[PDB]
């Protein structure tokens, strides 16, 4: 039975040479995989050509609506994703991970990429540089989306969760993405790329998919192009040095495996809460998803003088564990994907075997049943520092060594000796053991746990990648970086320098900036609707006298009765020389300057950004106040009850009769729409 | 006479065979370099294990402070730098570019590490990520620092600047240094590194310098270093391929050559004053050094109707340049560094003079002269859409080369075909022609200026690097970005996602968070001075009952008669249900909770850095505030009179008798110090 791809808009097969895809609980082929004779070149035309205008031609805020309502068409038809998810060998708490965790990053790049994303094609990132002493020279930073396609390259482990994580931020950023799976699970690929395609929310070539090998694409591409690898440490470093990539200078992402450390501290006895969770925290991470996830626990360090009570607790708890089909009760622990599988984590086994010890069910595997099954494995070295295959081979199953250390500074030494890691854990109390671990061995992990009995009440555990929390590590675990947050998206995009005048940056950035010429239009700016604004919208406010009586009535009002506002023996040893008005007191007449009291579209203020006093405000000296539209930014009007609405940005800048800019800000401000969109 | 290199704390020599430094202008031999037979796995060791511990022990304050000692000690002592850059074959204008821009780098990176970095070790970037419902699970950013070597392989075009802008983001991450600079002009680097090793600010160990080959120091690197290349694209397309870089999967950030372009606009005619300034800068940007920049024009894009008016006034413009020696007077442009330069450029001329044309002196250039000269080149190109060999072969000297455009969208095309640049310029005065460039070609050109009449009185240039922009470009240009402001301080570090309860956190990041426990000392904390605040120190003020009464006095007292405070009909037609306290009455009526009001170690306060307003404050409602401490970060007292302070950062929370809470914002503070530092 084939398994199709979807090329330039359409559903093909490949013909020739094939591969196939075994069940994993039976062990019969119920698919088989080709790619061949089908063409590469059409696909990346299509995808530049139809897919690539389209998504460049929305703003941020549709870019993250389309994402939501993805995101909503897949949550519901979330019932015939399980079904495929079952004849990978997983459980139900298993594939919950991978379907479920993999949908709410989803949710999480919509919720932000509209609350920090402008309503643009652009992005400007930076505030203003001035680079010159009048006032007439500047620069800015902007980042532009790329005009080419991002090739990603997926693993085995996350059939949903590993397309999933890399297609937000593709999307969210102006890209399309072609998609090349695992040929061992890429059934629950293509039913994901499936319902994406067979809803018509997502434009055309958005997406494309390949199922088998990829032949002939890195041979085609240009340098507006990205790639993600996701893998052994074995095929990306020979994907690296594929000669367009090095020529054309394109983005490599690769991210590859490790071996994940567990630190037991010097302050924990077996008396203690923190044992049993620390021992709980062991089991869970190696026994999940059969030990099939790339961010497990591998090596266990341990104290020299609680060795004993370790490998005596674990094994108690270990034994409890019942290997089998997942579908019948009494078993939690599933399978493993193929016999190659089977095979592959045994010929490991055998390599930490040449050197180490045995705890429990090791290189004991029955490689000859109708099922990918491997039981739970504990192992145990007693020379740590003279063994280097410990530090270097990773068994991708339910194995994972132990190893003991002495107080502190042998644990950060064999925590640090991975090699690059990708997570990391400590169990402690003392908040000082803490500090000293992050400031020795956070160089080499990119992701660490500090657990204790607060912690562990609401923690997602050692292995769960949050989308908002950077998923990578240096040396041994690839190098890159995905999943940062906003970080994400800024692969996909050229950050440029932008230099000129103010008034030009303004025109280019569509924001007023600082120095733009503006637009007085005889009517007051908070009596204008959300459609009627334009940046650039200025009121120049009348003055006020500051006098010696308004300092008194503002200090007896608010209740600040401070030294440089009410003495006047202090007043005239300070840094101001005499007493001077209250910055709050600026803040709050500046607002009475501006502020129109009418019945109108604005609604709320809620907000005042960054505010930074420059000089002195006196008695005796006038304030007047100009106040600049700066950002406009719509929201979505998420039902129909509600109101349509927007958030606009207002420049406010405060000056005296030098009009030298004293207590210059920003504020926030929430403005009715006319015309409503949903 | 040889060239020394510094390793290991010793000025060494090689013995071998050698290459040679001749005189630019004159041609005689004048030293001579090897590095044969030096150990280049020890000068690795004594870096790692003598200099990256004294640096990655400084606080960042400290390593800025050193910076700006460093910058003052090489900028008295320059009368020599400018005999030796005068070797190369530079005027002076073009040596004070050169040597006056890599001093100013380092005082640029000085002042922003002293206004944007912390007092610490380790350098938190972001703010709090709250991961869960209740509040004791949370995670932030680190960025600690490498342990290795930072190799840093240069040019020949800058030898003083091209270091030093390598040199101050490697110092200011806490990385030791190894420069091999380029053979051909390797004098001045070494008096460079000389003046620097002998004057005691630096620790032993944090610099060395390669004069020749590097022979076999990237077979011995490790996961924790840093490769940085700058020079051509075959060169390091070879180094970007090396076996224990593809495997030990260190970052390389190659940096290379570019075809940059400055496109003429089309509503400029030659009456205008747009005309002669971009005729002015063309023709300065292309004899500047000779041409010897890698940010000089070499394409220049006119209209169709414009070619002929441009072609006679460049040539009109250039005849006027004067080429020799740079001592005697009377003479602009100076020399190239070598013969075999002579010879290269015009290899590359005639390979553009296979299908382009001519319009001044250019194969006609004596190749047997004592000297390296080349007379400045303009060519053109009536087929550009044809001719690929334009867009592909650089010649680096004065050659650029000219061709014509049709309306707007072919001068977005040809600006673009040169697959991917460096810098960019367009010369206009329209704001939507700028908007329709930026938007269409800034995804080639990693820095792109408008120029106008309003820009060009005070425009540093289009091709100078400024240290606080970002200086790269994708494609051919490499990929890589150099120059980014503290941009450039994250390649030399390490981001790791912390994870756990805020209590942890706060003693990890050495900065109270959010949740973390406080520390209630009885004693006001505006009564201690800098050097015992610690942070977690809290006060909880009493309380203050918001009458109807304050809202009145505060609205005329200010002036803000907003409907929602003072019209009582339409405050219950609003969204807020009835008529409710000011934001600003909010904020003031908190500050004169906490504030002390006698004369103490509190100066200023001039700040205010996130304010949001959560919940509505009505009439008969308490109001509660807590202050604590959260940030130090002390000054370094820049002479011996004035007063030595620190700028503690509080964060002020709000809450009502439900205690929830409104208005929770953080402010900036000026706080004296006991004991001054110098
Ligand atoms: C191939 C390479 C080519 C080139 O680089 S050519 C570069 C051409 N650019 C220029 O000429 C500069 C352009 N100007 C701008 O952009 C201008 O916005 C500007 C850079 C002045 C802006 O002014 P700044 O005040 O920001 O200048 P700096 O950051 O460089 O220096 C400030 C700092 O340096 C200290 N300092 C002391 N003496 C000096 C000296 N002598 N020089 C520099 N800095 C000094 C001084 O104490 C000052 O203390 P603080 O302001 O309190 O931090
Ligand atoms: C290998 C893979 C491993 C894993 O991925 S394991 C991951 C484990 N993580 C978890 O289980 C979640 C942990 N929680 C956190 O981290 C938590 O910080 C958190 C993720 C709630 C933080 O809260 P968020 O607001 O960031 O969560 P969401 O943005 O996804 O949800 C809110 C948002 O989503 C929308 N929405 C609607 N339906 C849903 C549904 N059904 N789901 C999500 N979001 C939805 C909803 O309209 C809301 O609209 P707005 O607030 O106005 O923006
Ligand atoms: N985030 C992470 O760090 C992370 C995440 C998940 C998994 N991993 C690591 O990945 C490993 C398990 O996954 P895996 O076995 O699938 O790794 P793999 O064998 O190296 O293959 C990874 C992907 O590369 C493709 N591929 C293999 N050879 C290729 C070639 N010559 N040319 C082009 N493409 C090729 C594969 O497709 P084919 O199957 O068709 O060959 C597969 O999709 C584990 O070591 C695990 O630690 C790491
Ligand atoms: N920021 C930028 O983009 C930028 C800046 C400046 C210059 N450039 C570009 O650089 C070019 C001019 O510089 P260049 O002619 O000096 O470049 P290059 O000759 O090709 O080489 C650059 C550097 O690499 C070293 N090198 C060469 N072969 C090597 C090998 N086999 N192993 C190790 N190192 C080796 C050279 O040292 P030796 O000289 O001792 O052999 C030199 O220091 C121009 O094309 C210019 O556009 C770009």
């Amino acid at each position: 039975q084939q398994l199709a791809s979807f090329l330039s808009g359409t559903w093909q097969s490949g013909r020739g040479r094939s591969r196939l895809i075994h069940h994993a609980i039976s062990g019969e082929a119920l698919w088989e995989v080709t790619s061949e004779g089908l063409d590469m070149a059409a696909a990346r035309q299509f995808a530049i050509e139809k897919g690539a205008p389209a998504l460049r031609a929305m703003t941020f805020i549709e870019r993250a609506a389309m994402l939501k309502a993805v995101a909503k068409h897949l949550l519901s038809e979330k019932e015939r994703f399980y079904a495929l998810s079952a004849q990978t060998g997983a459980t139900r708490a298993d594939s919950w991970v991978d379907i479920e965790g993999g949908i709410g990053t989803l949710f999480t790049y919509a919720s932000l990429g509209s609350r920090e994303l402008p309503d643009d094609t652009l992005w400007p990132e930076d505030e203003l540089i001035p680079l010159s002493k009048e006032g007439g020279f500047a620069a800015r930073h902007l980042l532009t989306s790329k005009s080419g396609v991002a090739v990603h390259i997926n693993a085995f482990n996350f059939p949903c969760w590993g397309m999933l994580e890399k297609l937000a931020p593709t999307w969210l950023g102006g890209m399309p993405a072609i998609i090349k799976p695992a040929t061992a699970t890429a059934q629950l690929t293509q039913a994901m790329v499936k319902s994406i395609v067979d809803s018509g929310l997502v434009p055309e070539g958005a997406i494309s998919l390949i199922c088998g090998s990829a032949g002939d694409l890195l041979d085609h591409l240009d340098s507006q192009d990205v790639v993600t690898f996701t893998g052994s440490a074995a095929t990306g470093q020979m994907l690296r040095v594929q000669p367009n990539i090095v020529a054309k200078s394109i983005p490599f992402t690769m991210e590859a495996d490790s071996l994940n450390c567990c630190v037991l501290g010097e302050d924990v006895t077996p008396d203690q809460p923190e044992f049993a969770l620390f021992i709980r925290e062991v089991v869970r991470e190696m026994t999940t998803k059969a030990g099939q996830k790339c961010t497990a626990i591998r090596r266990i360090i341990v104290p020299q003088a609680l060795v004993n009570a370790v490998s005596d607790a674990l094994v108690a708890r270990l034994q409890k564990v019942v290997v089998g089909d997942p579908a019948q009760e009494g078993v939690k622990m599933g399978a493993l994907v193929n016999a190659e599988q089977r095979a592959d984590v045994q010929e490991k086994v055998n390599i930490l075997l040449a050197a180490g010890c045995e705890i429990r069910l090791g290189g004991q595997a029955d490689l000859s049943a109708a099922g990918a099954f491997f039981p739970p494995t504990l192992l145990y070295c007693p020379q740590p520092d003279e063994t280097p295959a410990v530090h270097a081979t990773e068994a991708f199953g339910p194995v994972a060594t132990l190893m003991p250390a002495q107080n502190q500074r042998h644990a950060l030494q064999l925590a640090c000796a991975g090699g690059g890691s990708l997570a990391g854990t400590l169990v402690t109390a003392d908040p000082q053991i803490a500090r000293q671990f992050i400031a020795d061995a956070a160089r080499t992990h990119g992701r660490i746990q500090i657990l204790n009995e607060e912690s562990a009440k609401e923690s997602t555990g050692h292995g769960s990648p949050l989308p908002q929390l950077v998923h990578g590590g240096p040396g041994r675990a690839g190098g890159g970086e995905e999943l940062g947050g906003l970080r994400a998206v800024k692969h996909y995009m050229q950050r440029t320098a932008v230099q000129g005048s103010p008034t030009m940056l303004a025109a280019i950035s569509k924001q007023w900036v600082r120095g733009a010429k503006v637009e007085e239009d005889r009517i007051h700016p908070f009596r204008k609707y959300f459609e009627e604004l334009q940046p650039g919208d200025s009121l120049l406010t009348p003055r006020r006298t500051m006098t010696e009586a308004d300092i008194v009535n503002f200090a007896c009002l608010s209740g600040d009765h401070f030294y440089a506002h009410m003495d006047k023996i202090a007043a005239a040893e300070s840094i101001f020389g005499e007493r001077v008005v209250h910055g709050y007191f600026v803040l709050s007449a500046a607002a009475g300057l501006f502020v129109d009291a009418g019945v109108g579209p604005v609604i709320a203020n809620y907000g005042l950004e960054s505010l930074r006093f420059i000089e002195p405000v006196k008695p005796g000296d006038t304030i007047q106040v100009r106040l600049t539209c700066k950002r406009k930014t719509l929201k979505k009007q998420r039902s129909a009850e509600e109101k349509p609405t927007g958030v606009v940005e207002w420049a406010v800048e405060v000056f005296n009769q030098h009009q030298t800019p004293v207590a210059l800000y920003s504020i926030l401000t929430l403005v009715a729409r006319q015309h409503g969109d949903f």
